[PDB]
């Protein structure tokens, strides 16, 4: 059938000047002579929003009542009827579309009053940072809804490092590089415009953007101290040598900023310890060992600075680790007298051919440690158990009082020890102790003698144990060599040697007669030496009844 | 079916921005996937005026091409079609009316540059004088065509005595009464306006109307204040006596203004005739009968004045006829001698016993008409055929010259007529004639005599007719009495009276022989008189030849 021409009406205006906007009518009223009542139905009449359209039952004319708004109603598809007096259709109901024409009656508005994004420092060009957005409620795919995003102002404005795509709202990084040390945070006011995106004096909606620039370790540390010299006193420990103040441009607090240290050379002795003070970013070096001013050790050392986190690839190999030298000066302190060595060893001999009672054999001179010169003092002897030595009270010269005896009970590991003290003149009177190590030469002045030359065994005895004693130390005692001699003749076969050891021997009589024998030995040193005295063993073999010692009278 | 809502377009305007003004379409194209072509027909496309609308065969859109003028085309009733490729209908053709909206783009204009109308004087209020008209070609029954008639300027502007209905254009009279004697014609300029009848500085078309106030006789005539005496002469006729001048306020020339006259008293004799002069409005009185100064010296009379037309009902019962005095005196004229009567009667007799030859028997005295006295004149006889009279030239005395005879052939009806003339002395000779009628007494002096005493009849005749003659007038002639007398004896018995007429008689003789006879009569008068002479009839009976005359010889004198 025929399509009824649709009606066009503009939004947001009074349309009373266009009424009636439409009129339906049947030719069955005049030609066929029937009273027909017209009525419409549809959105705006029988459906919401109500009270938009009204109609005359008799004429069939249409009427606009209110102002249309296409943002709420894009079109009205209402239908007209022609009814008889009863209420039935005399004509097939027609559809009449009413199109509402768009007008640009609402501005683009941002989804947020404030946008926030972040981008890393030294980012490549055209790196997407973030994206802003807005919406326009007007007719889609028309200039009334085409948004154009623009940058109003910027901080710190110059230079420009952000490009705002006006069509997409995307923000990119430009070809100018970002440097956080130049500008950490960018705050930016944007704008959204309607139509053709033409900048006019019209006040349009605007939001703000806040971009935070992230940090990278692209700045090498630098020492700020003018004078770099350490300072410690003598005989001190756990003291502050120096504080190495270092500057770093990167983000304060971060591992990209935190100073970090390593000894290059000079601390092989382990005299220093270094650690970074994270609050002042100072390298704290301290003494972990006492130093003697007089020994005059050079404690100078060198150190290398870097960041706790590695350097950015952007700056690597542009960095050469150059060791930073640090001289350290030491303070002298009045210490008073001392000995050039706490212990001294003087070597003496047991023989008279070199050692003699009353010969000088050394001194224990006390020096003033500060000036290193000999100081006037009063020396005194100490703990001389067997009175081997004499100490002069003034000159400190030491001389023997006896001939040393290596075999003495007071000698241990071949040494005879003696303490001595020295006292200074004037105040404050200081007392220092010394030690002398008297190493006595062991000479072979002892020969192997029997400890039990006379003894008496049982008849059931299995063997006899002969044992010797040479008080001499190695090698002047060592293993003995035993030798039983044939005196009287035949006896050498009567008394055999079964087993021998280093200082003893086992002896077995073959025939096993019961009586006393005089058995001479020649027991010789490891050097071959032997006693002038004859080593004789008087052994009496007795008849032992079990339990008892020896038989009686019978 | 559904009637398509018509589309409206304003005339006298460019409609390009409104195109396409309309569009038809079928849903059979989209649903059925068929190629359809649309087309329109009607006034503006296929009928004149042409090329006003054009249409797109494919879309079905309509367009207007030129500027419209609804005064030429009020609307366009065209019809749309939907056709397939073959050329047949896929939809019922719909009617699509295109209405043209009016604009007030032409002004009201009068049917004529000038109107003329008429209204009678002192007409009642709201009397329709006339009607003016104007036309507006714009849409009927709209303010664009509602005309408003108004009076621009009137002369005399004041007072307002005309009301012009702005809606109808009709002109009426107001309660202020019109007086044509004050103002005869109103010339009047009117105007016609468009819209709601609002008077603006806009130049609108204007016309002029001319109104004539027609006259009515509502003003009574008035005569001058002088006495109007007149004077005519004696023996004059058809002469102007006087001119009665009369004034009248009504329309000059009209019968409401024309003086009119009726005689009140003094013209019973029919001596005067009056007729009004239409140019001067004067009453022209003229003498239509001669007057005698000796008999009448004054001819005074009266007339009353009115109008030729009747007075208007408004002014009637206010008019009171006042007779106008007209003294007119007659002037004497020398008329000279005259007779106190043109005719005289004189009685005379035929007998000598009273009338005598030479006796005075009357006079014909001439009098001087002016003085009434007897005047000296010379009198003379006239037409006296038989000389019966002598008239004295000096004294006018009349006397016989002969004895009058009643039987005279010159006498007629017993009267004898004779004229007389009198001539005056001094200059000029006036001559007057008189008449004297002389009546004569008839006396019995004639006797009945026979006219033919000698006769000759035939023997075939059975009677003979004898006749007498008495020349006297009645009664002295009258009937006769005849008597045949016995002389000689015997005659009386043979000649017998058969029958007698008044003046004659016939006789029959018994014997009737052939010969002459002597028959004596005594014929007596009606008075008894008879002739002194013997009255004898000599009758000769002759043979006759049964035809006529006497047959034989001597009875003829000669032949
Ligand atoms: C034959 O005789 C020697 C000599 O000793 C005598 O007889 C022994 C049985 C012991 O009673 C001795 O006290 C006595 O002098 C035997 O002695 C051996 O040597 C010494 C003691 O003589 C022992 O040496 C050791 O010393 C270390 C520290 O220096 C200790 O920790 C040990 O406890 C021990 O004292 C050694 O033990 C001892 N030998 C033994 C007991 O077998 C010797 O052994 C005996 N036989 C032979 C074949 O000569
Ligand atoms: C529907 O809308 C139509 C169009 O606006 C309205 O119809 C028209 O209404 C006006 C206003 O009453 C009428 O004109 C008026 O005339 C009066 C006096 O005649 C005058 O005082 C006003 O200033 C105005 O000029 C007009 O005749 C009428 N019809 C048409 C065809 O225009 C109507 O009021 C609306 N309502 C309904 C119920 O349809
Ligand atoms: C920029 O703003 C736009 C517009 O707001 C965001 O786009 C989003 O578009 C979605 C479509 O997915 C819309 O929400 C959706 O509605 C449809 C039907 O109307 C529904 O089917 C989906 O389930 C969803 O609800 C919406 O218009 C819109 N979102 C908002 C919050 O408005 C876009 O995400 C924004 N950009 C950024 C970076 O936030
Ligand atoms: C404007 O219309 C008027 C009135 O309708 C016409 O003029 C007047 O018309 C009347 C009616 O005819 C005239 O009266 C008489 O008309 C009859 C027709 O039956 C005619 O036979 C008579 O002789 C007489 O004319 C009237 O006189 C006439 N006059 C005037 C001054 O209007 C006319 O159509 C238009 N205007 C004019 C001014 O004519
Ligand atoms: C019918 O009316 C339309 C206007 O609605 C005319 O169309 C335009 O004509 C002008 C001049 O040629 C141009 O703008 C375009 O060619 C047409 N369309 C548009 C959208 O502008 C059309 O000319 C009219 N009459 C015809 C076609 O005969
Ligand atoms: C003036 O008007 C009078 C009255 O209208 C006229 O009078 C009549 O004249 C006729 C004709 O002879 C007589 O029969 C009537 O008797 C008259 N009537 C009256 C009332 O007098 C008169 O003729 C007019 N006179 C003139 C000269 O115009
Ligand atoms: C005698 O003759 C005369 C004339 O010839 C006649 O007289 C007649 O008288 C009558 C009166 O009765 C008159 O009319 C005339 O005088 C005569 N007759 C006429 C005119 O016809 C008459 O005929 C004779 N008389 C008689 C017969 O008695
Ligand atoms: C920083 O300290 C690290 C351990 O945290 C240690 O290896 C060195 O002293 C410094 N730097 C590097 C790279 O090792
Ligand atoms: C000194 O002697 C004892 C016994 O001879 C021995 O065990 C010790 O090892 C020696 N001292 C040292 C340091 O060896
Ligand atoms: C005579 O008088 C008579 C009678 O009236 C008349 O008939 C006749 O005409 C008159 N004739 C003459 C001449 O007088
Ligand atoms: C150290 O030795 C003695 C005691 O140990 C003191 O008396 C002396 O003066 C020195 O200070
Ligand atoms: C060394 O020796 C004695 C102890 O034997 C100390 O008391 C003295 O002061 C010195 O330091
Ligand atoms: C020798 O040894 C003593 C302790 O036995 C020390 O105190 C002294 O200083 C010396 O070195
Ligand atoms: C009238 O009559 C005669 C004519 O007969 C005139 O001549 C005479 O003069 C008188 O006037
Ligand atoms: C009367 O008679 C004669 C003629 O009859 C006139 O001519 C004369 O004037 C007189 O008046
Ligand atoms: C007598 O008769 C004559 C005519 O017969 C008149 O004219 C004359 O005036 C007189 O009256
Ligand atoms: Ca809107
Ligand atoms: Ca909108
Ligand atoms: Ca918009
Ligand atoms: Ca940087
Ligand atoms: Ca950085
Ligand atoms: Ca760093
Ligand atoms: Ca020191
Ligand atoms: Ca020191
Ligand atoms: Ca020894
Ligand atoms: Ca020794
Ligand atoms: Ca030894
Ligand atoms: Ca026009
Ligand atoms: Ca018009
Ligand atoms: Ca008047
Ligand atoms: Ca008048
Ligand atoms: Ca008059
Ligand atoms: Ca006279
Ligand atoms: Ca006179
Ligand atoms: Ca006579
Ligand atoms: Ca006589
Ligand atoms: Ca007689």
């Amino acid at each position: 059938a025929w399509i009824t021409a649709p009606v066009a009406l503009r939004e947001g205006e009074d349309l009373s000047k266009k009424n009636p906007i439409a009129k339906i009518h049947s030719d069955l009223a005049e030609e066929r002579g029937l009273k027909i009542t017209y009525k419409y139905t549809g959105k705006g009449i029988t459906e919401p929003p109500f009270g938009i359209f009204v109609f005359n039952k008799d004429t069939g004319e249409l009427n606009v009542t209110s102002i249309l708004d296409r943002e709420e109603t894009p079109f009205f598809l209402l239908t007209g009827y022609a009814l008889d007096a009863r209420g039935n259709n005399v004509e097939k109901p027609l559809e009449l579309r009413i199109k509402v024409l768009d007008i640009n009656d609402n501005e683009p508005v941002f989804t947020q009053d404030v946008f926030v994004g972040s981008v890393e420092e030294l980012s490549a060009a055209h790196t997407l940072v973030m994206k802003i957005n807005a919406t326009d409620a007007d007719e889609p795919n028309t200039l009334n809804s085409k948004i154009s995003y623009r940058i109003v102002s910027l901080e710190p404005a110059y230079p420009p490092v952000f490009y705002l795509n006006k069509d997409t709202g995307e923000i990119y990084t430009t070809s100018v590089t970002l440097d956080r040390e130049e500008h950490s945070s960018y705050t930016l006011t944007v704008e959204a415009r309607d139509g053709n995106g033409e900048v006019t004096d019209k006040p349009v909606k605007q939001a703000q953007v806040q971009i935070r620039i992230l940090d990278v370790n692209d700045n090498i540390p630098v020492v700020e101290n003018k004078v770099l010299e350490g300072m410690v006193e003598e005989n001190q420990v756990n003291v502050e040598v120096t504080r190495i103040k270092v500057f770093d441009a990167d983000e304060i607090g971060s591992d990209n900023w935190l100073a970090n240290f390593t000894f290059a050379s000079g601390n092989e002795g382990g005299y220093f310890h270094i650690e970074t003070d994270a609050q002042t970013n100072e390298g704290i070096v301290t003494l972990i060992k006492e130093v003697d001013y007089e020994e005059m050790k050079n404690l100078d050392f060198s150190v290398i600075v870097a960041n706790k986190a590695a350097f950015h690839k952007s700056i690597r190999s542009k960095y050469k680790p150059t060791p930073i030298p640090i001289k350290v000066k030491v303070k002298n302190v009045k210490e008073g007298i001392h000995f050039k060595s706490s212990v001294i060893s003087i070597y003496v001999s047991e023989s008279m051919d070199r050692s003699s009672k009353g010969q000088i054999i050394g001194n224990f001179q006390a020096f003033d440690e500060d000036t290193g010169l000999p100081a006037h003092a009063r020396y005194v002897k100490l703990e001389d158990r067997d009175n081997w030595i004499s100490v002069d009270s003034v000159t400190s010269e030491i001389k023997l009082a006896k001939l040393p005896d290596f075999e003495s009970r007071y000698v241990q590991n071949g040494t005879y020890t003696v303490k001595i003290v020295a006292i200074s003149e004037d105040y404050p009177r200081k007392t220092i102790t010394g030690t002398v190590l008297i190493n006595v030469e062991d000479i072979n002045d002892n020969c192997p003698t029997l400890i039990e030359p006379v003894q008496t065994i049982c008849h059931d005895a299995e063997y006899v144990n002969v044992t010797a004693e040479d008080l001499d130390g190695h090698p002047n005692s060592g293993p003995f060599s035993f030798s039983v001699i044939d005196k009287p003749p035949g006896m050498a076969e009567k008394w055999k040697i079964a087993r021998q050891e280093s200082t003893s021997v086992l002896l077995q009589q073959s025939e096993k007669k019961l009586g006393r024998s005089e058995i001479q030995f020649l027991i010789s040193d490891n050097q071959g030496f032997s006693c002038p005295e004859k080593q004789v063993l008087t052994l009496t073999v007795c008849e032992c009844l079990h339990g008892s010692g020896c038989r009686e009278a019978h």
